[PDB]
């Protein structure tokens, strides 16, 4: 299995700062800072003074509607009774009836602006929008705010599960990418399974799992994010650290593991390989092992499949000297 | 044969930055990272609190214009009947036939009233514009979005 | 990586002006892109004829 070691950065699950959606000047703060908070429950209380005023003048148009609705339905109901045997003309029924339809609706609109005012009156009441863990405020009592400001009051945000953002290379996604299409890798099941090192390097207990491959490239640096996901059970993990991630890209059933100690490598950089041939002769091979997995190196060419080497006395074997070679475990 | 190289980036072919239409606060995301998604496929879904109130304003007020023009083509049609037998005036006839066209025009207007406020209230389920990939969400569930961020 | 990309565009000049602080003219082409090998503000070498 092929691993990619990546720098990334932590992120929270769901954060939501909170904005005034009204205007005015704070006189209360109902939470207590660094405590749970359940979604919906009242923050702050902005200056309902202005707003009170408004509600109160749309419940009076709409008590004003609703009295003119109700003298034309007595009306309605009147005439209605006289139409029985002709006593009154259809004309004034139906003028009555148009009355009391137009005063319905009236009362329709009225109750839809009483509705706004109470929007904008409960709207001063500030109102966590989701659940979880509240912080610092960066206001306090006292302090006037406006409608729909940028500086945000404070900052609620979930810390299970969590988000790692890394980065990685244009260059190798885009060869990761030709390689999988062409064979050489082995993807399995779904998602990558994603590992973390911490700070300390401590790997995490838990293996979290990639998704969402971007496509937007960096003009910066030349590269793409990669975001996983890991559940936080403990809280081990705080939004905004540092942290590398181990990312597996798929199986390569052909690798060559060689023993570090049975390859010889010159100081420019090439490396040889003892191999042992069929006449009992070594013969001194030149390899490419770029990559080492633990202490193997991984030999991509210039070896074959049961080809039979040398790891251990390589200072005791001279190149076309007859040796006896033993197989060990 | 005489070739020049250069250097050069690459560009989609359309891109289309997501932004709000109406104020107001996020309360869902219906949407995954980094799927291909159609047009016309909601988005996010802003709070349509005070968008639902005026258009049921809207309404009410357009239920008002077409009771005032039901009544006013009542009565032309009424008097429709006795014109043939000269038995009511031209003059007022003809006041009839205006009244009922001024109370249609009404209706009209309110029509378009409530067709604003429809399209400000579909405003709130952020539409995609276009058909293609997309990537993250720059903003979550919580946020307050103005009008054209 | 120095490998060319197998499919072929074509040239659609759009702009004349002589920018300030490169003084260069931008060329623009267009290439179709069906296997999503290219992705939108990587680094390319254009060949023209």
């Amino acid at each position: 299995q092929i691993t990619t070691e990546l720098p990334g950065r932590t992120s929270a699950y769901r954060i939501a700062e909170v904005r005034p959606q009204v205007s005015g000047i704070i006189l209360k703060r109902n939470f207590k800072e660094g405590s749970d908070i359940e979604a919906g429950v009242s923050l702050y209380q902005i200056d309902p003074a202005t707003y009170q005023a408004t509600y109160d003048s749309a419940k009076g148009d709409l008590a004003k509607a609703q009295a003119a609705a109700n003298i034309a339905q007595l009306t309605v109901n009147r005439y209605q009774k006289l139409l029985g045997t002709q006593y009154i003309s259809k004309q004034e029924y139906d003028q009555a009836l148009a009355d009391a339809q137009q005063a319905n609706a009236a009362v329709t609109a009225a109750k839809a602006a009483v509705e706004t005012a109470r929007i904008n009156l409960a709207y001063t009441k500030v109102t966590s929008p989701i659940s979880g863990r509240i912080g610092k405020s960066n206001v306090t009592e006292g302090a006037l705010v406006q409608n729909g400001q940028a500086t945000a009051l404070a900052t609620v945000q979930q810390l299970d599960p969590i988000y790692v953002d890394v980065t990685q290379s244009s260059n190798d996604f885009l060869r990761l990418k030709q390689e999988l299409a062409n064979g050489t890798l082995k993807q399995e099941n779904g998602k990558a399974k994603v590992s973390l090192i911490t700070s300390d390097g401590i790997k995490f207990p838990q293996d979290g799992t990639l998704e969402f491959s971007d496509v937007t490239v960096d003009q910066t640096t030349g590269s793409i994010t990669l975001r996983a996901i890991f559940p936080n059970p403990d809280h081990t993990l705080l939004p905004g650290m540092f942290v590398r991630a181990r990312l597996e890209e798929g199986l390569n059933p052909n690798a060559i593991l060689v023993p570090q100690q049975g390859v010889t490598r010159t100081p420019r950089g090439d490396a040889t390989v003892l191999v042992v041939g069929a006449d009992d002769k070594v013969e001194t091979r030149p390899i490419v092992a770029s990559q080492a997995i633990g202490d193997k190196w991984l030999v991509t060419e210039g070896l074959k499949a049961g080809d039979r080497v040398v790891i251990s006395g390589l200072q005791k074997v001279r190149p076309g000297v007859q040796v006896k070679a033993q197989e060990v475990t």
